[PDB]
């Protein structure tokens, strides 16, 4: 039935759109991670 | 009780604040992603059941 | 008809790899979570030192 | 006394671990993302 393909539409968009969202979320998380890493780092390198 | 000691511990101090920044940023940005990866989560059972 | 068919088919197993995909992310992710929060113990524990 | 040495020394054994809990982390990231991936890839193959 074309009507559960046109349903799936409307999640699968939904999906891609909340997706790209994660990502840059995570790359924001991994950022932050490798920054207090350097901070541990450096507490070591005083 | 030197000086050099002290400037070291100012710069201790510092590192040990800076923790905290990540820590919260970390710690809210971690729920950030918990709340959105569950949101998607949904959706995806949404498509299980058609 | 088989078009018919053919797409139901298709749709079916689609269903079953998105349930699969379902289980193993939500795996994945409780298993992030609770390494991201022993991590966030020990950077707690750190400011305490 | 000059024992912020001292704690130095325990401060880098906490650091291992959370460097060691991170290279986990991103493992299981490569591993979320694949799948996230492979999840996107099936509902673009429905239409």
């Amino acid at each position: 039935i074309f009507d559960k393909q046109r349903r799936l539409q409307e999640l699968s968009e939904k999906v891609r759109t909340c997706h790209q969202e994660i990502s840059a979320l995570r790359k924001a998380l991994q950022e932050k991670e490798a920054e207090v890493l350097q901070v541990l780092e450096d507490i070591q390198t005083i």
